[PDB]
């Protein structure tokens, strides 16, 4: 086996085509599946992976009730094959409430994060084995990715944070060589404050969109230069703009540089990846709620302030249907690397109130250089099916 | 490994023995066992599976009501070896409410297809990554095969068809390398309408048996020229004639030409092959309705207009059982390629009424050329047991 | 890979060993677990799989109602590794009311048999394929082993037979080259009914403990020339007599020759095995009944007419439990070939009636040359706590 | 493939890192998971593996009523992947009611004991077969380790003992090379009752901490020479002791040589392991039940005579939950062999009396030489939710 070092340009790509999708919440009213949240999708060089934080616990389980909670001792990182759901018989790879998985070629490294909030603990797991270990620097919850990590040549690198969720919080970058810790960055340049990397290769580099919990509905950008270790942040140029709570497109601004200021405090993960100066993107359509999810390219999205001309949008999720967290994912082709995303379709409490549960599915589609339709792909459970 | 090339005599049979049945109703009124339609099952170069559509739900799930529909965001191709039936750790391979499969020798190409209707978009998923993609070129519901695809040395191709129903509609046959669509070819020939392809190796081509649903009775038969890319239609020449409806034995016809237009409109997906000037071939047993399901060879069914003389017959489920769908499939051996057939045994409404749901599990068959005796093996399930 | 020739000495034993138990009924209860009945175990050169006759249902399912119906079309061979019970995603491995499994090196090789009595048919699936089959030469039940088959070099040989069941039938030995039925050979010797046999290899020759359903309580023998394709035929010597009904120890005998008329009619399937001129053998501890199951070794029970010279008797479960079928398996080891058995412990009806379905677990025992205690390891399910 | 010969030196570490919960009770309220207890982790070259003896029952089933005794003719050991839980599809590797399970490099031992207390039997089933046994030679419960074995070079050793468990009792040493039994010894050295082993390697020998159930607090320490098949017996220095019931730290001691006699009678399962002089050991929180877990260093705790220098202390359980066994595994790293323990959290009767069923899930961390926080991680499921 060899290392991945993602050496190939990206596909060239018109828009995304429908994936997969693993129809948890209408089987969970039929069938004993896993209640999750903070799913996402890595994928080896022969097979994809979906994985999810399960609640430790099944839907029709009394266990399930008040699943909203995002951190308990019973969170386990469950990992399968991309469409095959969370059934009895899945593997908890590693206890953790927050993680990232990535393979390097050679074997998968996981990171698991769980333990008291103030003082937690993250394990990296590579290959079985647990190979490293590191305790929480600012004692105010330890947190990363919930997507993805990647490796170039045999280094991973995950970004992670700990700090306050509006305020301000310390970031640091971490690469990783067969499970061990080899060298921690903290964040450089521009971005004000970094929760949930989407990270994708950028051969040589890594690039990552993440959340800004503080002052942004613009986007942060990481940039991690895999040969110094050297850091830099910005913010995606479009004036069209990721976050949920999010302005409108009339109001609103990114000038590339600084957090926007227009209604801040929060967010939700997403992603966005490059195309040359253009900005291929995806976001709720509620720009209060996460609901409905879109995607479109913005011209000029990248590399000027403020563009927002968009074009080539495609309805993922319709806008009277839940979303939640997404996060982007590689696939190396036989002439380019490919991006995908997956969306994550939370359903239960607290916007649905019949139900006592909190769970998710997902749907995820991949780019594509041909032709495409139009549909709409949401979870489907009717609410008044479901147990609880 | 290498690729297929199925160069082989087809084997010389004298008929069909039994070789899986699932039994997924029975199972499903004590399991949780997902609700499917559209069944097939192609078979890689070691061993086969079986695959279907499911209605993203499992049986005895509220949200099994009402599944008679055809097309819903939540339909995925689920696929496993032939013989462990579609329970919870089934993996759905892709988004789709209609899909092709078959494998080229090196990997699995699946060709799914959803969206909505009037702008449905199908996804060419080759060895795990998605490979390309196409739009609705008819703007009325694009769909395919239903059945395994065939690949010969390399190159996969799919008959796919866009258009009205019963209707003049708009066929096309894409050739595909590796998930990449590299040529489509319109119809060409003697056929009026193409539906359900049922398509086997016949070195160096691929023949179709198909479904006219608009003026036949009588099967299209679609001829592929896998090195020119050339099509050719017909029709079979037997008045025995597989659809349903069909007239009956005495009043039918079939000239090798025309759509016979003796009860035209509709269809049911069904198969024949040809051996020699002879046809091999199956339909319900039913002309009006599809319910048992028949095997029979035809002196001189394949080249003489409208032979029906009968041999070898076998009833593989009887009369007073329901059949739906059937389709090919076929085997490399030592010495020859055989065929092989499942047949759907649907149940559920419309027909029967004490449930809300439609669902189906499959027999299957192969060709023998060693001896065989009588049976009739149908679905099973007491419709008095099921839920709901 | 390479055929197997089993070309290795019997291992000398002391007596069994326990190896495994399911526990199927048990965990019925609480659990979709199938209705079977028939069951063997047959191992590949790496590991070992337990194999059973499904009644295409699950026990906590209403279609378990009158499983005590030997055939019905719903049928099929389920395979799992020993050990891992009957669960939903149990693969059917064919259509068969009636079976015999067994690898030769190189693959498995199936022949089931399904169909109507008067005319039924059998498969010979071999590595995946349906590669031959033949149909009912007596019009009446055509059966076969209801255990593992032996290959020796390339050549799978297994015995079956049509006709009456208490009454002269017809009883041929197939042996068969990678699916295909190469040679036929009819019962020749002194036996005078064949029904379910406990085949081993014993180099260069395969010897099997067989059923007499007619005239005995005595078990013929059936000794196949792996050469010649030659058959002969005798009775067990020894005094003490495996089959039930059986006279009881005082009053009943064997010459070796014919079958003994004590109690004759019926049987049950079991086994035996030869170790110079004695014999291990097991049976159920009631003579009326299929109650309890012990073995031990009879000295002269293989050369000498009537020996009843018992010696390292076991208890495998005790007279007031219920056993059913037996039959052997055997395993190649480092430096000899060991011989292994199991014991299907049938419960439901007709015996216990407050349940309306019939079904079994199994506990498995391997020879051992070394030491061993004592025991009792019964089925276990209370009648009570059983759904129906 | 090779055999193990272990010799890589142990790991430094700083402390304990989290790795992996199954949560078993919780899921057991919706779903079919297996009632086990005494479970343990080995691991073979490439993964791990958790197993448990079975109570031949899953916990929502009538028959997991009284399961709190420790022998039935119906256990089974179960084998999973770390990580997967014991749901219906597991393999029930042997009949068992103690075991001890090891990978010598090339496949995997299993010694499983059932039986009658008086006269039971082991069988030693290495790479799927049965390759030997042996019978009870006092006559008074044949036990063993309830977690690993070790090989090295290709001979596993298991300890075993059989006798009074509050008395004197018989303690023997077997060597086995692939499945046989190559030489057994005899417990030699100052300790005076041996019970449940926790071994691990230790170049060239390998070094128990086992469990004194007649005079001691202090647990017996057992060395085996795998050259000479020569023992040796202590017991662990450190004043601050292991077994539960114990003294409390400030009345509690340990000379290293002699059972010391303070709260003697019973025990626990447990584990340490030796660092230069120092000692890394996990006990129960509470010293009268077996309640929360904690782990920590003792400066000098291997070798000083009472010793009680406690430091880099951990809780894994805290004292408000249950605990139960524990033991040790060791996995192979790059540059040296770690430690990691498991941790049965008991859960059901005789303790907790709502329900009617006794049954474990596991917690299991691993040694780490990088930085850690805190936590509590325990079974998690509440007792007013669960079935009976
Ligand atoms: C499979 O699927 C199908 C279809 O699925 C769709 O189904 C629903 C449930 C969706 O949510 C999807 O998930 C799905 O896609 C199901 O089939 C349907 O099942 C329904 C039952 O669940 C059945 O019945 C429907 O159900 C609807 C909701 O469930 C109702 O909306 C509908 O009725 C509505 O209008 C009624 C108007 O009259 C109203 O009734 C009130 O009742 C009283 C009756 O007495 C009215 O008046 C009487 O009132 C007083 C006393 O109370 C006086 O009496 S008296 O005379 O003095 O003595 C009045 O004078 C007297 N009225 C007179 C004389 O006229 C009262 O006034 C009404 N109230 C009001 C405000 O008007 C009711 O409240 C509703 O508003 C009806 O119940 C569907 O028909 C059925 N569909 C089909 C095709 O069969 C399947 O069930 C599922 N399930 C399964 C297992 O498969
Ligand atoms: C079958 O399926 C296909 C594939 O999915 C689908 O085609 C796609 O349609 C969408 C929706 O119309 C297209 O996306 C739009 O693209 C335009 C830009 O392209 C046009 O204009 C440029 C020049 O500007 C031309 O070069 C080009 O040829 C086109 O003529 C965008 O403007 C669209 O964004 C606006 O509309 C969105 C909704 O559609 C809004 O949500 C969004 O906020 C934008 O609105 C704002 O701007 C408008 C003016 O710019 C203004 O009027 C509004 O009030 C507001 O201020 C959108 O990106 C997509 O490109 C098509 N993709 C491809 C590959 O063709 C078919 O439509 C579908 N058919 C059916 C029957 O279902
Ligand atoms: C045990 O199992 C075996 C194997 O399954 C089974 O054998 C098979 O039996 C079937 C049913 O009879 C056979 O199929 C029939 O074959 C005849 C033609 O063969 C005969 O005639 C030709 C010359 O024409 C001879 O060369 C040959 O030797 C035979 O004598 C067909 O005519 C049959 O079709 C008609 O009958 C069907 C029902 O059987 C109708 O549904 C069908 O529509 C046809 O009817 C029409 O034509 C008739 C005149 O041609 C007319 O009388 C009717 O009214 C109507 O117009 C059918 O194909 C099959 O070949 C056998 N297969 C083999 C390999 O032997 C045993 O029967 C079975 N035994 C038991 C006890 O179950
Ligand atoms: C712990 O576990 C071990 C291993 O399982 C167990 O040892 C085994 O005990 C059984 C039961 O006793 C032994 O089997 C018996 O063997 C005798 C023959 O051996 C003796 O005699 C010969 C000479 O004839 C000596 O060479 C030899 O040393 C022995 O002394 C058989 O006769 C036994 O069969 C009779 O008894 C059965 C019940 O035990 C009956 O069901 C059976 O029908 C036979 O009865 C008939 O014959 C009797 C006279 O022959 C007559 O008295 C009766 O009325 C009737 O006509 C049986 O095979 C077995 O060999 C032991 N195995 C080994 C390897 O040692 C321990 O007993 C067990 N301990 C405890 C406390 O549980
Ligand atoms: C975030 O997470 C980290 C990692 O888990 C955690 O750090 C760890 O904290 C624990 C708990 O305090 C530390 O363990 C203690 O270590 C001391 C010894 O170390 C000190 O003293 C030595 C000199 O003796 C110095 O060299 C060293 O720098 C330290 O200053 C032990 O004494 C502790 O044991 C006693 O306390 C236990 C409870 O903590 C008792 O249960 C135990 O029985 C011992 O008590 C007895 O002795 C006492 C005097 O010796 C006496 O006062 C008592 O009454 C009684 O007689 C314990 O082992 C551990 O080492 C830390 N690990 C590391 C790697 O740093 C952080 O605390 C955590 N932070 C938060 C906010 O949660
Ligand atoms: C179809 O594929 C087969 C399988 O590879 C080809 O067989 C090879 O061709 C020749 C002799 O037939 C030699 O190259 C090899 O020895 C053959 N393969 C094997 C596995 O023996 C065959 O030529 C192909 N035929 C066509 C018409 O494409
Ligand atoms: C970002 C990064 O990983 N760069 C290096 C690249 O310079 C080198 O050429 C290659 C293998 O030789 O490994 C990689
Ligand atoms: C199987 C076989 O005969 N192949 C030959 C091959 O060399 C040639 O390139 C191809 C196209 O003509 O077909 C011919
Ligand atoms: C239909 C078709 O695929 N024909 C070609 C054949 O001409 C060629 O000989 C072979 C390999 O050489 O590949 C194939
Ligand atoms: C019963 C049987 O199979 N005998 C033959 C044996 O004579 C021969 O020596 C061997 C391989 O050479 O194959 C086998
Ligand atoms: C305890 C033990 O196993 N020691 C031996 C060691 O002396 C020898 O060097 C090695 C392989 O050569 O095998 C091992
Ligand atoms: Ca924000
Ligand atoms: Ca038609
Ligand atoms: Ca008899
Ligand atoms: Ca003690």
């Amino acid at each position: 086996v060899e290392y991945r070092n993602w050496s190939k340009p990206q596909c060239q790509i018109t828009g995304f085509a429908p994936f997969s999708k693993d129809n948890s919440i209408r089987l969970s009213a039929g069938g004993d599946i896993w209640v999750t949240r903070e799913p996402y999708v890595s994928c080896d060089p022969v097979k994809c992976y979906q994985f999810a934080l399960g609640q430790g616990t099944t839907l029709d389980n009394k266990h399930s009730n008040d699943t909203v909670h995002d951190r308990i001792p019973h969170r386990t990182l469950l990992m399968n094959e991309l469409g095959v759901p969370f059934h009895l018989g899945t593997r908890q790879v590693c206890i953790a409430w927050s993680s990232s998985s990535c393979h390097d070629g050679k074997a998968w490294l996981h990171v698991c994060i769980t333990g008291d909030d103030k003082n937690a603990t993250a394990s990296f797991i590579y290959d079985g084995r647990l190979v490293d270990s590191i305790g929480s620097w600012s004692q105010n919850i330890l947190r990363t990715q919930e997507s993805e990590c990647v490796c170039i040549n045999g280094t991973c690198t995950v970004v992670m944070t700990d700090g306050s969720a509006s305020g301000r919080a310390d970031t640091r970058i971490l690469f990783i060589e067969e499970g061990k810790i080899v060298h921690i960055s903290p964040l450089a340049g521009s971005a004000q404050h970094v929760e949930e990397c989407s990270c994708y290769p950028r051969y040589p580099g890594v690039r990552c969109i993440c959340r800004d919990n503080w002052k942004g509905s613009n986007r942060p950008v990481v940039d991690i230069n895999m040969e110094d270790y050297s850091i830099d942040s910005s913010y995606v140029c479009s004036g069209l703009v990721g976050d949920t709570p999010r302005n409108d497109d009339r109001s609103s601004n990114s000038n590339c540089r600084d957090p926007n200021n227009e209604r801040g405090t929060q967010g939700v993960k997403g992603w966005a990846f490059d195309n040359g100066n253009d900005l291929w993107m995806g976001r709720t359509i509620s720009k209060d709620l996460r609901s409905g999810y879109e995607t479109f390219k913005v011209i000029g999205g990248w590399s000027t302030p403020n563009s927002k001309s968009q074009i080539n949008r495609q309805v993922i999720v319709d806008s009277d249907n839940r979303s939640g967290y997404s996060g982007i994912f590689s696939v190396e082709g036989k002439s380019c690397i490919n991006r995908c995303f997956y969306v994550e379709l939370i359903r239960g409490r607290k916007q649905e109130t019949r139900v006592w549960w909190t769970s998710n599915s997902i749907v995820v589609f991949c780019g594509t250089s041909g032709t495409y339709g139009t549909g709409s792909w949401p979870d489907g459970a009717n609410i008044n099916f479901m147990p609880i």
